[PDB]
């Protein structure tokens, strides 16, 4: 392999390795102060036991956090919609109908989508992954070739299983992920590779299986290869497009240069931080507060000899003076320590957008207060997501989309359809409901002689900004829905005035009486 | 108050329904339909 | 990539840049329309009848 | 098969490269012991009084 | 064109004669300076107490 790949797999994991320690290092720190299982440390194994943080904010900001933007960005409603170019669509086919057709399709579509997203659990991987991201700033998704209609998870990657080399214009040159996966459990083709290497291996044994991903210089695409102990598996070479390579790398923020992304909360580790010393003391002060001594005056008569043989109830010699405890005199450091505390958690309560904000620490609370400063938390949700949708939710699109089309369990697509994730079909809903709403307004002056009602309907309907290409009726639909009409009471007169005058007829004498019962097979004699 | 401080806290990622409740002081049925949504947000979370 | 940055002590100000970006936002680019295409309706009516 | 194997075990907390799971309670168990110490000296010294 | 440049130079706060803009920040600098100095001493003073 040339360009990027000449070096091989593994050894490009262990250069770029380095690059991603600080990356790593922030990680750790940051998963310390919020949920030490969140990123584990690489020494870290089944006998580490991750220490509770001695504050709460972190962890419950962390789980808040991750939840809303899970809600945000892969609601239970369609997040994504397939658009078509409305003038271009219209180019080609000749007459509104079909483009309803063709927006039916694309609804299809993505319904199509949703349904493999949700029976796929992808909606698990994926906070799993918005959980990295608010902690390491970094998860790759590997969204796996479907085989038919069987189970297909995607896999989650985390920062401490991968690598990605990043130019400073924001192009994923090259990207290594490595997975360690027993012998028995390898695929076919990784284990006809490791048993061609050489040597007789445990079915538990651990093989390190490198997948290179890196930007060939012809073409401008991917080249991608999985490489166990040096040599490339055969059969694992492959091409994915730039648009649509299936390793999505996913960064919670980006800054130029940087090939990884930072974290949310390592914006906020300094509050975390002062929190956590305020925490620990207050807490430290309430074990000292909880020892009992009981302090004996050397210069008094008491004697806790007495005291601790006596029996409730039992009177002893002693005076209350000589008999104290100790006690831990910090009241006045334990409000300014309280008061700062308070003070820090709650702004990280909202860097959190936990309802603890609108809560308040104490006082008393208006409701309606309540629902304007939660549109404000509602409102600072829209910056956390924002880039979300263009690094994880768009690529995540494309990719199912050229999947499903490979695999046939979509349609087709006309290749000029274009795929926004908006929190789409519901802005449509609005516009609708609002020209409905407007048009019934219109019932009232139905009747009226001077206002040209079909105008003013077209008017509203253009103010709105709906497509107004077959919701006013043609001419010629007109003249249908009338002759529709007409013909309902002239097959309704019919049928009443031709029954009775058969009927008239049946019972015009007994012997036609008869007639009709010979006809239907009745008999007169019974 | 430290042992009130430490059970509140608990209280909260147990979604325990004393959270809401509070240590003490009024408190108002909206703005508990708010924050005991926050509860069931989080509570998503778990059983993922 | 090795730079640590630290967070401000005070907190209204990573409060207020994200508001006000949002806020901005809601402003300048909503869900609705925000721009219209005009035409000059003397001159338009110059050329239609 | 691989996929309907009647032994299904769950782990709560599953982390990478580990064969268990780990609990939700021990997130949350050095809050426990330190509520703990504080909750038996609080009845203990009103067993004393 | 002079008016249909792909390369939109913004600037959110004109000043005549200038080639940028200003910040929005820059204008109340001096109250969050001044808010960072009194929120790092009152936090300091936690760690002392």
């Amino acid at each position: 392999r040339t360009g990027l790949a000449e070096d091989g797999a593994k050894s490009v994991y262990e250069r770029l390795k380095n690059d991603r320690a600080p990356y790593e290092t922030r990680a750790q720190n940051c998963a310390q102060y919020t949920i030490p299982s969140l990123f584990p440390k690489d020494s870290d194994n089944a006998s580490t036991d991750y220490q509770t943080p001695w504050q709460a904010v972190g962890a419950r900001g962390l789980n808040n956090l991750a939840s809303k933007l899970m809600l945000a960005l892969f609601p239970m409603q369609t997040w994504m919609r397939l658009t078509i170019s409305e003038y271009e669509a219209k180019q080609l086919l000749s007459d509104p109908d079909g483009l309803a057709k063709v927006d039916e399709g694309l609804s299809m579509v993505e319904r199509i989508i949703m349904n493999y997203i949700e029976s796929n659990s992808y909606r698990v991987t994926l906070f799993e992954a918005l959980k990295q991201l608010v902690v390491a700033g970094n998860v790759l998704l590997y969204l796996p070739e479907p085989e038919g209609s069987n189970y297909n998870p995607m896999k989650l990657y985390r920062l401490s299983s991968y690598v990605v080399q990043r130019d400073a214009f924001g192009n994923v040159l090259q990207m290594v992920t490595r997975d360690q996966i027993a012998f028995g459990a390898l695929p076919e083709d990784i284990r006809k590779a490791v048993e061609g290497q050489g040597g007789e291996k445990k079915a538990d044994e651990t093989i390190d299986v490198y997948t290179h991903i890196y930007l060939d210089e012809d073409s401008g695409e991917y080249l991608r290869y999985e490489e166990v102990e040096g040599m490339e598996v055969q059969g694992s070479d492959g091409t994915y497009p730039k648009e649509a390579c299936p390793y999505i790398p996913i960064r919670m923020v980006r800054l130029d240069g940087e090939s990884y992304g930072r974290s949310y909360i390592e914006e906020y580790l300094g509050d975390l931080r002062s929190l956590e010393n305020l925490q620990e003391a207050i807490v430290k002060m309430s074990m000292i507060s909880s020892k009992v001594i009981g302090l004996v005056n050397p210069a008094g008569i008491t004697q806790p000899r007495r005291l601790t043989k006596a029996q409730t109830g039992d009177f002893v010699t002693g005076r209350p003076e000589d008999i104290s405890f100790l006690q831990l005199e910090k009241q006045a450091d334990f409000t300014v320590a309280k008061a700062v505390s308070d003070a820090i958690e709650a702004r990280l309560s909202f860097a959190f957008m936990l309802n603890s904000a609108v809560q308040r620490t104490g006082e008393r609370v208006t409701a309606e207060e309540i629902r304007y400063v939660a549109s404000e938390l509602e409102d600072t949700l829209g910056g956390v997501y924002s880039i979300l949708s263009q690094e994880l939710q768009l690529p995540l699109v494309r990719v199912l989309l050229k999947q499903l089309q490979a695999t046939q369990q979509i349609p087709e697509l006309p290749k000029e359809a274009v795929e926004p994730t908006i929190s789409g079909r519901g802005q449509d809903l609005d516009k609708l409901e609002r020209c409905v709403t407007a048009w019934a307004a219109l019932a009232p002056m139905r009747d009226d002689p001077d206002i040209n009602l079909a105008m003013i309907k077209l008017r509203i309907a253009n103010a709105i900004g709906i497509d107004t290409s077959g919701i006013l009726l043609t001419e010629e639909q007109k003249q249908q829905k009338m002759a529709q009409q007409s013909m309902q009471m002239g097959m309704d007169n019919g049928a009443a005035a031709l029954a009775q005058g058969m009927a008239a007829q049946a019972t015009a004498s007994p012997e036609a009486m008869a007639a009709a019962a010979d006809s239907v097979g009745l008999q007169p004699g019974i």
